[PDB]
Parts: C-alpha cells; sequence; structure tokens
C-alpha cells in the first residue's frame, strides 16, 4: 500500500525531473530567438535606406529625362 | 492518513499532466520565432547596402550638379 | 517509512510548483520574441532594397557616361 503510493509518486517525480530538464532546453532555445525591438530597428533601418534609393531613383530619371534632350 | 496522501498525489497527477501539456505548447510557440542567426544574415546584408547607397548618393549628386539646370 | 513516503511527496510538491512558474515565465518571455512570419516580410524588404540598388547603380553608370 505504501510501497504502492511511493510507486507512484517516483513515476511523477522521473516525469518531473524530465519536463525540467527539458523546460532548461527550451529555455536556451528562447534566448537564441530575435527580439522584436531588434527586428523593428532593423526595419527601421531598411526604411530609412528604401526611401533613400526612392528619391535618388526619381533623381536618376529627372536627369536622365534632361540629357536626353540636349 | 494514506487516503490524505492519496488525495495529494491525486491533484500532482494532474498537475504534473498539464505540465506536460504546456510545455509541449511551449514548444511548439518557440518553433513560431524568428533565430537571431537569421536576423543577423539580413542585418549582414543590410551592411553591405548602407555603403553602397552612400556611394550612389556622391554619384548622384555630383551628376545633378554636372548637369545643372535646363 | 511513512515520514521517507511524506518526503517525497514533499519533494514532488515544490518541483511541480517551481517547474510550473519556470513555464509561465517562459511563456511571457516568448511574446517578446519576432515572429517567423514577420523576419519573412524583413527578408522580402531586403531583397526589395538589393534589387533597387543594382538597378539604380547601372542606370547611374550608364547616366555619368552619357553625361561624360
Amino acid at each position: 500500500h505504501m510501497k504502492q503510493l511511493e510507486d507512484k509518486v517516483e513515476e511523477l517525480l522521473s516525469k518531473v525531473y524530465h519536463l525540467e530538464n527539458e523546460v532548461a532546453r527550451l529555455k536556451k532555445l528562447i534566448e537564441n530567438k530575435a527580439d522584436k525591438a531588434d527586428m523593428k530597428q532593423l526595419e527601421d533601418k531598411v526604411e530609412e535606406l528604401l526611401s533613400k534609393v526612392y528619391h535618388l531613383e526619381n533623381e536618376v530619371a529627372r536627369l536622365k529625362k534632361l540629357v536626353g534632350e540636349r
């Protein structure tokens, strides 16, 4: 009876140890995931560069038209 | 006495089962997040592009000046 | 024998509580991380940028020749 009850507790304890170790592995995975704030900062840079290129494209198109008349 | 300890283990049985399911869910949530390595790959390319845009800016300003008005 | 069984249950009781808290903590941490769908969108924007840069370099080289 007490031997049977301690068998169940031991089975549960074994599961918990396994789960503890798995969660430690997952904690490490999470540390290696990219933060939203960092992605946003890179996105802002890309958008800054895309706007610079946009205005450059317009100017080059303008200049191309002007020189094509001369 | 033993009945009350069984009732405690019955409670813990359920908690361990729920924990197993929560950890499975956490593992799925983790898989939907991007790795830092993926972000750094993009960052490396943006670094290349930053220099190219700088050079383009200088070249286009030089050309705008040369061309002048109509 | 009865004290040993009670201590085994105490061990389980404590570890379950501790692991519940840790899993909840990690759940919260996850919410601050970037989704793969969003990184893929950024990857496509970076593609957009690199293509436009190459195209513009070529346009500028041609214009530069024409002006010079």
